[PDB]
């Protein structure tokens, strides 16, 4: 079908002006990664690229950035004509100029910095007219070319003699400027932006095909999460890149009138939204406009909710106007909206994993300077609670910290600073760690939930274990159709029976990583606190979450701790149910197979737990961990100490030997011992060489060689004297008794 | 509507409500529609405002006017009975209620039906495990559904197809069908069921599905399709028919599935309570809602009732011996208060079961209520033979099995073991076919065989060998002192 056009979509590469092509289009397009090819584009405009090989991209999708797409004015999803130039022509000095009406923190000699580094080692090909955008000292300056001495487009060559004026021509109006936000300035949210993507793809780039079908668009969505998470930025980033008129409304500007006023302006936008279709608009502190009648004791309150469900049911009926709305929870507000014509569309953000933090320090650090100590995954792992105002915060503060330390001693009085000795400071981890010791107010201390990183290899021993729940986890997700011929279906829900300290935690997080599947877990306290609180209704938030998390593993460890707090295996005059455990029982009965959510528990106390739960439909199937055998105990004991030094005298497999009957966590706790008796006697050996040398004036005396590097069978076997037995031989005879008389 | 009047002021409001039911006088034979009538007219206690509760008093004048004037007629919309004022369900006003419940497998199936019309729909659609499967869904959901499910096609499609090639024309359009595989994306993914209160339907289980137990469906028969066919019998002599029955037994023989045979056989409403809700309402002291349970199978008539577990809220407070107290609690004595000041004539059957009789209160074994009791005891090996074949005549069998020999070789067992004898050797059968076409599949990948396609279906049936090897972990599940204690039960009588 005249394969000359291609869809253009995103790209990997930081850098400007390349275009990555689908491999098995080779010798169709006959241009190698040497040619240099011209994109047409609206408005009768063009650019010229270079081209990169890769294979993950789609066959009929060129992969290319937001600065080499404004100038074709191509948005994603359009189509571009692609034609390759090796007739490319060398230019001679290229003009180029700053845009814009000012740029902040500009003078000098900005020519040298954010020209000649960019097109250095580069060949960059260029077109007269593009805005190709260069970024230094911590700032995104972009570059219109203004004149080309050959036309259409030039190579840069290193031999070119540069022009130095940097004059502010200012931006023409249709042009949307650069400073709009993106898919590219958003992190951590991949799927529910990958959700929202494909629901409101069509309704605002194909209207005429929804009056071409009788079918019902979505009028409405919800998104609720903890404050601080992108819900306006997902929202304005969704506007600028399909070219929606966007509206903004604001509760509080509401709420800080008289009726009259505050009941017109919102006729007004809802009006205003009307005209520009196709438009979106946003509402943001929803909760702080209609809340639950309860909460609600004046009049003008509730007659600003009814305007707003008039205007609601009347959307419909009306133009492609689309509506979202932002809420910290969904039980916050009234549950009127939440019906079929309003807001029937629902979505959660919840919060970035150690991936998306990256990520979103990545975005926060493109202009800074940074040096080589940067290790940002070490700072991911530490920064738990954070969210991403966090991380901007963090990241600034970290700046001002360097920044404030030195220009003052430095440039005070010597000249008035200037943009050298401005970019000239790096940034170092010292200030990231102060500035992350000393302002730790982490935003976050609810419920979490993400894909384990815990491994199979982590797991010593208990391969049949694994291979068992794998045909009780993997088997009905990967095929369904085998369960369908026959007639059995599958049962969810497996409990876990055994001494403590038996690795029961670690397999529910290392089924999740093996599929690729959410965990959560819930401990004991939490239990304890909902009973003493006498807060039985946030059972059912839990399972919401996990019906909005799908696929997902749902973990209950100390199952037994009421039956233990209220007396014990005797108990208290009463019987085994209490008021959690019916609530469990009655979430699990209602809930459909389909939804393919897992139910894990655990304990070591199955004596005493309620028969109920073990009934057909519910937690079913029944597991016993053993303690970890010599071949076993070889292998955790390999596994912890993959992470520390050690030496090569040590034996191994005769410590396993020397254990019988220990757990996981004895054999962890003597190498954290070991680990202390090493640090310590380090710690010594060095304060006291360093005072030793101190009284004799010797300028010049560094023996320097680590006293200890390594841990040998010394320390070890001081760790042996305290090591001992922790599970007593009479509860792995009632275990084995209970796992008998089954 | 109501936020339209509720978005205005007295004035405006209680003009457009008189001005509309004098429109609605003027053209007569006229019919007026309100919805979300509890955002108008709520219980004062909810009440505040002074125009709140003057508003009701209006529509209360028009109400009572309207009797006088025309042949206007007045349907109102609500969630629940309870969540409006008691003043307006009076002899005059809103006298006649009706309630809509939830639609059954026909009624999604019909709706599915409705809104599959005008759509194209390929050969594989098999709209009936998709009602099946469809739980808790109302009409909304099923057309999301539908156009969900349209959606994820057309917009796959069309994209690719024709967003260069040609302005989309009727002809490409149409030509687009629709696949069994988006409508299970559209309902795995897409699953925000609006339901999880109770449910009201007739049943689909059998007598054929039950093992055995003849006498007592006989004597149950006897009970529920006597008094509703022959009244005028009853009525030449004396006896009035007595409503409820107690099951007695050991755990898993079949006491749920009679309930529910009934109802299918008589094609009666059904109601299924389990303990859990009793004990949840024990746990928050929320004794009112019982008595909405019996409002609605007054509504429902005829119904049947059912109650298990009746025995839970004894175990809870200690066992046999129990807590210090009587057998006496709050649940209960609702329950026999609500019994008592119950109509025969409504025909409202209620049915308990219990494993341990022994501790429940005696007072509702009293005449005038649950006074029936009747055992049901271990099926035996002809009742065996013909749990085992009701429950395997819906998988793939082989002929070299003997049901008999496996129905004799158990002694003492429930008809829950014998399910899961079943489903144990079922899993067997679908691990080894896993494993044998993994193992296929991988080892030629390897050969570059272009066409290399013995297929031959690896284990379509079970045979003895799966059948014998889960013999190993069955076991009896019921203690002989069990049996020894019910049938002491049964005798002491
Ligand atoms: N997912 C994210 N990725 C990158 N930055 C984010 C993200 N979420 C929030 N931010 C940061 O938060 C700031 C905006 O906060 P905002 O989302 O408006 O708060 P709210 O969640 O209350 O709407 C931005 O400066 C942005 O850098
Ligand atoms: N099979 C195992 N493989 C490796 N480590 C184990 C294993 N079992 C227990 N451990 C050790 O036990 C510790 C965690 O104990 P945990 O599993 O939480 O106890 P419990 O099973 O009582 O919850 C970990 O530090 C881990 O090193
Ligand atoms: N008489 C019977 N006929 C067929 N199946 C039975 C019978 N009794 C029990 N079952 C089996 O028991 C299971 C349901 O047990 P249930 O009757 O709910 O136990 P309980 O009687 O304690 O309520 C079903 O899967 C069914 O196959």
């Amino acid at each position: 079908n005249r394969p000359n056009r291609l869809i253009v979509d995103e790209a990997i590469n930081e850098d400007n002006s390349v275009v990555s092509l689908s491999q098995p289009k080779m010798d169709e397009l006959q241009l190698f990664r040497g040619d240099t090819v011209l994109l047409k584009g609206k408005k009768r405009r063009e650019a010229v690229c270079i081209v990169l090989s890769d294979d993950t991209c789609s066959d009929e999708k060129i992969r290319m950035n937001r600065v080499v797409r404004n100038n074709l004015r191509v948005r994603l999803g359009d189509v571009i004509s692609i034609q390759p130039c090796p007739d490319v022509k060398y230019g001679k000095r290229i003009h180029v100029l700053p845009i814009d009406d000012t740029v902040e923190g500009i003078t000098g000699n900005l020519f040298e910095v954010y020209l000649k580094p960019y097109f250095l080692e580069a060949y960059r090909p260029i077109r007269k007219g593009d805005i190709f955008l260069v970024r230094g000292g911590m700032r995104a300056v972009e570059f219109k070319v203004v004149e080309t001495d050959p036309s259409p487009y030039c190579i840069v060559a290193p031999d070119t003699v540069i022009h130095c004026e940097g004059e502010p021509i200012k931006r023409e109006d249709e042009e949307e400027s650069l400073n709009e936000v993106g898919y590219d300035d958003i992190g951590g949210c991949r799927k529910q932006l990958a959700q929202i993507k494909e629901m409101v793809e069509l309704p605002l780039r194909h209207p005429a095909l929804f009056k071409a079908i009788g079918v019902k668009p979505p009028r409405g969505i919800l998104l609720y999460g903890p404050p601080g998470t992108g819900k306006t930025l997902i929202a304005r980033a969704v506007a600028n890149e399909t070219g929606a008129f966007f509206f903004l409304i604001n509760g509080p500007e509401i709420m800080s009138k008289l009726a009259g006023e505050s009941e017109s302006n919102l006729r007004k936008a809802f009006e205003e939204a009307e005209k520009n279709a196709p438009a979106i608009i946003f509402i943001d502190e929803l909760d702080a406009i209609a809340p639950k009648r309860e909460k609600t004791h004046g009049e003008v309150e509730r007659r600003i909710v009814s305007q707003l469900l008039t205007l609601m049911d009347g959307l419909k009926q009306r133009a492609h106007v689309i509506v979202m709305a932002a809420t910290n929870r969904p039980n916050s507000i009234d549950p009127a909206l939440r019906r079929f014509g309003r807001f029937d569309r629902e979505v959660d953000i919840g919060i970035p994993d150690a991936t998306g933090r990256l990520e979103i320090l990545q975005i926060h650090t493109k202009n800074m300077k940074l040096a080589d100590d940067v290790d940002l995954e070490q700072v991911a792992n530490e920064t738990h609670g954070h969210v991403g105002a966090d991380l901007a915060a963090l990241c600034s503060e970290a700046a001002l910290q360097a920044i404030r330390k030195k220009m003052d001693l430095i440039d005070l009085e010597d000249e008035t600073i200037d943009a050298e000795v401005m970019n000239s400071l790096a940034v170092t981890m010292d200030d990231f760690r102060w500035a992350l010791s000393q302002s730790n107010p982490s935003a976050l201390r609810e419920t979490v939930v993400e894909v384990p990183q815990v491994t199979w290899e982590d797991i010593g021993g208990l391969e049949d274990v694994k291979r068992e729940l794998q045909e009780l986890v993997q088997y009905p997700v990967e095929h369904p159709d085998k369960f369908l011929k026959f007639g059995m279906t599958p049962s969810k829900g497996v409990l876990f029976y055994g001494p403590p300290g038996c690795g029961k935690t670690l397999l529910a997080k290392a089924i999740a990583n093996e599929c690729q599947a959410n965990a959560i877990s819930i401990k004991g306290p939490e239990l304890l606190t909902m009973w003493f609180g006498e807060s039985e209704a946030n059972v059912r938030e839990i399972f919401d979450k996990a019906r909005q998390a799908a696929p997902c593993v749902l973990f209950f460890d100390e199952l037994d701790s009421i039956a233990k707090a209220r007396g014990g295996n005797i108990g208290d005059g009463g019987g085994a149910a209490d008021r959690v455990i019916n609530q469990i029982l009655t979430e699990m009965d209602g809930m459909s197979t389909k939804k393919n959510v897992f139910i894990i528990g655990a304990t070591n106390r199955p004596d005493i737990i309620d028969p109920a739960i073990l009934r057909p439909g519910r937690l079913d199937q029944l597991i016993y961990i053993p303690l970890p055998d010599e071949k076993s105990r070889v292998a955790i004991l390999k596994a912890n100490l993959r992470k520390s030094p050690v030496a090569k005298d040590v034996d191994l497999e005769f410590l396993a030997k020397m254990t019988n009957g220990f757990s996981g966590a004895d054999l962890t706790e003597i190498c954290q011992r070991a680990c202390k008796l090493a640090i310590r006697e380090s710690i010594e050996s060095e304060i006291r060489r360093e005072r030793e040398r101190q009284t004799n004036p010797s300028a010049m005396e560094v023996e320097e060689d680590d006293p200890v590097p390594e841990i040998r069978r010394d320390h070890f076997e001081e760790a042996m004297r305290f090591a001992r037995r922790s599970v007593s031989d009479n509860d792995i005879r009632k275990y084995e008794m209970f796992a008998q008389t089954l």
